C-alpha cells in the first residue's frame, strides 16, 4: 500500500494558548493573541495548529479541568473570537486541532455538582463513588497528581474517583448516558469546522472492575494498570461508529500509560479507533517509572532503538505522530540537545533535522521554532504546574526525598520548563504582554525570540522553514521506509528514508568533536539535500562525510 491523507503529511504546530500571546495585558496567553499570529505561523510552513484546551476551567490544570465543555475559556476570549480563529485559520488554508478531555471532567462541572449532591440524584453514576474499607479509601490507588486517587465526600460518605487532581473527578464511561452525552458535545465542537481532535488520556477510559487494590509492585508503575480496563478499544470503537467517522477529521490518541506492544489497537487502521498515536517511549525515555518526576542518564543507542521501535510498531497499519517535546515534558533543544550557547542553535537545527525526517506526522512544539530552552528554576514557588505540588507532597513532605535532590530533578523535568511566555521580541517581558506574565518569561529572551530571527537567513526559525519545504517537496520524508545504519553507534545518528528507487540518508552528530563517518555497504552521495554547521565539502559520489561537531544534513544517494 501506502495510503497518503492531508494528516500524514502535515506539518502541525502546537499552541498552548496560556503562553502563546497575551492582548490585553492580564499576563496570559488567549485566542486573540493566536489569531494576530497566524500569518507568522504561515511564514513558518505550519499546516495544522493544535490548541490545548480551551474551555471554561477553574484552571486547577490550566484548562485540564472543564467546568463547561461548550463555554470559551474566560480567560481566553469569548466565543465569537473562537469562531474568528477557526474562520482566520479557513482563509489561510489552516486546520485547527482542539483538545478534548473526557477522562474526567472540573469537579465544578454541573455534571459533578449533581452528582455529589446525593446517592439518588441521577447523575450520581457520572462519576464513581465507593465506599471506603476500614474508614481508609476504597483501595490503594494513588493519584498522578498526589496522594490518594480517592476522595471522600463528607455529604455522602462515599468517595470518588480521580486519577489526576481532586478537582478532576473521573468520569464513569461504563454508563451509557455518559457516552452519549459526550458523543453530544463532540458534534457541537465538530459542527463547527475543526479539522482534528487530540484525545487526552484517552487509554484510562475503561476502569477495573470492582477496583481490586494494586500489588506492592504495580504501585511502582501504575499508570500501566489504569490502562488495562476491559472496554476501552470497545468505548473508543464506539465513539469512532458514533461520532468520529460521521465527520472528515483526524483524531490523535494521548496513549498515557500504555505499554507499545499494546498501542497499536488504538490506530489501525482497520480497526476504527484512532488516526495517530501519541507515545510516550522516546520522550520519556530517561523518566524513573516510579518516581515519575526523577530523570537519569540516556545514551544516543537508547534513544534510536526507541525510534526503531515505535517505527515498527505503527507498521504498516498504524501512524506515529513524532514530537521532542510540548507543553507536558522539558524543551528538546535542553533535554535531547546541548543548550549551552556555543551548541543550542546547531543543536535546535539537528533535532529539527531528526524531527521533520520521520515517518511520522511531525508537532513542533511554540518557540521550539526559535530553540527556546528550560527554564532557570530556583525554588519551589517558582514552579506553577499542580503536578510539581504533587511530587513534592509525596516525596519532599514525606521526607522521602531532600528538597534539594528533588529541585534538582524537577529543574530538568517539569512541565513549565514548556509553559514559559513565548519570547516574540527583546522588548520587555519579549513582547508577550504588556502586563506581568502569569509566569516569568526566560531572561535568554534577549538572545532567543522571533524578531531576531524572522528575517535572519542564517536563524533556527529559517532553518524549520527551509526543513518544512524540504519535507513538502520530498515525498521519501514522509512516506518512504525507515532503516537506522547502526542501532548502536552512540555517536553519530544515521538513518535512511525510502520510497523505491528514492533513497535519502539523515546524518546527525551528536558528539561536540568532529566525527568522520563513512557509509555502509555501496551507499554514496548523490547530492546534499541541506546541511547545517558543515565545513567539509561534498561532492557526487562521497562514501564519506566529515561532520563538524553538532552538524545534520539530508542527502540523496545514488541508487
Ligand atoms: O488532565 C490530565 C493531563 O492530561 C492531558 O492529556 C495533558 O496533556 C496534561 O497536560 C494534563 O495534565
Ligand atoms: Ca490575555
Amino acid at each position: 500500500n501506502a495510503l497518503p491523507t492531508w494528516w500524514k503529511q502535515a506539518v502541525f504546530y502546537q499552541v498552548y494558548p496560556r503562553s502563546f500571546k497575551d492582548t490585553n495585558g492580564d499576563g496570559i496567553g488567549d485566542l486573540n493573541g493566536i489569531i494576530e499570529n497566524l500569518d507568522y505561523l504561515k511564514k513558518l510552513g505550519i499546516d495544522a495548529i493544535w490548541i490545548n484546551p480551551h474551555y471554561d476551567s477553574p484552571n486547577t490544570d490550566n484548562g485540564y479541568d472543564i467546568r463547561d465543555y461548550r463555554k470559551i475559556m474566560k480567560e481566553y476570549g469569548t466565543m465569537e473570537d473562537f469562531d474568528r480563529l477557526i474562520s482566520e485559520m479557513k482563509k489561510r488554508n489552516m486546520r485547527l486541532m482542539i483538545d478534548i478531555v473526557i477522562n474526567h471532567t472540573s469537579d465544578q462541572h454541573a455534571w459533578f455538582v449533581q452528582s455529589k449532591s446525593g446517592k439518588n440524584n441521577p447523575y450520581r453514576d457520572y462519576y464513581f463513588w465507593r465506599d471506603g474499607k476500614d474508614g481508609h479509601a476504597p483501595n490503594n490507588y494513588p493519584s498522578f497528581f498526589g496522594g490518594s486517587a480517592w476522595e471522600k465526600d463528607d455529604k455522602s460518605g462515599q468517595y470518588y474517583l480521580h486519577y489526576f487532581a481532586k478537582q478532576q473527578p473521573d468520569l464513569n464511561w461504563d454508563n451509557p448516558k455518559v457516552r452519549q452525552d459526550l458523543y453530544d458535545m463532540l458534534r457541537f465542537w465538530l459542527d463547527k469546522g475543526v479539522s482534528g481532535l487530540r484525545f487526552a488520556t484517552v487509554a484510562t477510559y475503561s476502569k477495573i472492575p470492582n477496583f481490586p487494590d494494586l500489588s506492592q509492585q504495580q504501585l511502582k508503575n501504575f499508570a500501566e494498570e489504569y490502562t488495562k480496563g476491559p472496554k476501552i478499544h470497545d468505548y473508543v470503537n464506539e465513539m469512532n461508529r458514533e461520532v468520529l467517522s460521521h465527520y472528515d477529521i483526524a483524531t490523535a490518541g494521548e496513549i498515557f500509560g500504555v505499554p507499545l506492544d499494546k498501542s497499536i489497537k488504538f490506530f489501525d487502521r482497520r480497526r476504527n479507533e484512532l488516526n495517530i498515536a501519541f507515545t510516550f517511549d522516546l520522550i520519556r525515555l530517561d523518566r524513573d517509572a516510579d518516581e515519575r518526576w526523577r530523570r537519569k542518564d540516556w545514551t544516543l543507542s537508547q534513544f534510536r532503538k526507541i525510534v526503531d521501535k515505535v517505527d515498527q510498531t505503527a507498521g504498516e497499519y498504524g501512524w506515529n505522530a513524532f514530537f521532542l517535546d510540548n507543553h507536558d515534558n522539558p524543551r528538546a533543544v535542553s533535554h535531547f540537545g546541548d543548550d549551552r550557547p556555543q551548541w543550542r542553535e546547531h543543536a535546535a537545527k539537528a533535532l529539527a533535522t531528526l524531527t521533520l525526517t520521520q515517518r511520522a506526522t511531525p508537532f513542533i512544539y511554540q518557540g521550539s521554532e526559535l530553540g527556546m530552552t528550560n527554564y532557570p528554576f530556583k525554588k519551589i514557588d517558582d514552579f506553577d504546574d499542580v503536578e510539581v505540588k504533587g511530587f513534592w507532597q509525596d516525596y519532599v513532605e514525606t521526607g522521602k526525598v531532600k528538597a534539594e535532590e528533588f529541585l534538582q530533578n524537577v529543574r530538568q523535568t517539569s512541565r513549565d520548563n514548556s509553559r514559559t511566555p513565548f519570547q516574540w521580541d527583546a522588548s520587555k517581558n519579549a513582547g508577550f504582554t504588556s502586563g506581568t506574565p502569569w509566569l516569568k518569561i526566560n531572561p535568554n529572551y534577549k538572545e532567543i525570540n522571533s524578531a531576531d530571527q524572522i528575517n535572519n537567513p542564517n536563524s533556527v526559525f529559517n532553518y524549520y522553514r527551509k526543513l518544512i519545504n524540504i519535507r513538502h517537496d520530498i515525498p521519501a520524508l514522509t512516506y518512504g521506509s525507515y532503516i537506522d545504519l547502526d542501532p548502536d553507534n552512540n555517536s553519530v545518528y544515521a538513518y535512511t528514508r525510502t520510497l523505491g528507487a528514492e533513497k535519502y540518508l539523515v546524518v546527525i552528530n551528536f558528539k561536540e568533536e568532529v566525527m568522520h563517518y563513512t557509509l555502509p555497504g555501496d551507499l554514496s552521495i548523490n547530492k546534499v539535500i541541506t546541511e547545517n554547521n558543515s565545513h567539509t565539502i561534498v561532492n557526487k559520489n562521497d562514501r564519506q562525510l566529515r561532520l563538524e561537531p553538532w552538524q545534520s544534513g539530508i542527502y540523496k544517494l545514488n541508487p
